[PDB]
């Protein structure tokens, strides 16, 4: 197992323009394309993502490529944040993948503000950072996969993806 097939579990695949759990127009796998509820803007920004007239639908391997670069651009969006960096390059490489998946999910300043929960994390208090995790609309909006994320955190093990 690994981040790929981590997000790729908790996110799926879909070829058509859909809408997240937040009712956001979403391609691929997660690719979110704007917060705004015209369907025509999703579109045109899905056209200026792959670069082509897609009218809503995309192949595989250009969800896949959206994919690779939204793993890009979290890992960056980690490495770059005063807040993030520190508490990732103290983790192991399981409990990285956690801390991707969360800002995948929700951006940079999102997860940077988790303030108690880093510092738990970087301590290494897994069963105190879980509860904390936990408690928050991130766990109540998609409980589900949140657990998934915070079991990882938890135990460094990929138990919750097996
Ligand atoms: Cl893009
Ligand atoms: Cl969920």
């Amino acid at each position: 197992m690994n981040i790929f097939e981590m997000l790729r579990i908790d996110e799926g695949l879909r070829l058509k323009i859909y809408k997240d759990t937040e009712g956001y127009y979403t391609i691929g796998i997660g690719h979110l394309l704007t917060k705004s509820p015209s369907l025509n803007a999703a579109k045109s920004e899905l056209d200026k993502a792959i670069g082509r007239n897609t009218n809503g639908v995309i192949t595989k391997d250009e969800a896949e490529k959206l994919f690779n670069q939204d793993v890009d651009a979290a890992v960056r969006g980690i490495l770059r944040n005063a807040k993030l960096k520190p508490v990732y390059d103290s983790l192991d490489a399981v409990r990285r993948a956690a801390a991707i998946n969360m800002v995948f999910q929700m951006g940079e300043t999102g997860v940077a503000g988790f303030t108690n929960s880093l510092r738990m994390l970087q301590q290494k208090r897994w069963d105190e950072a879980a509860v904390n995790l936990a408690k928050s609309r991130w766990y109540n909006q998609t409980p589900n996969r949140a657990k998934r994320v915070i079991t990882t955190f938890r135990t460094g093990t990929w138990d919750a993806y097996k």
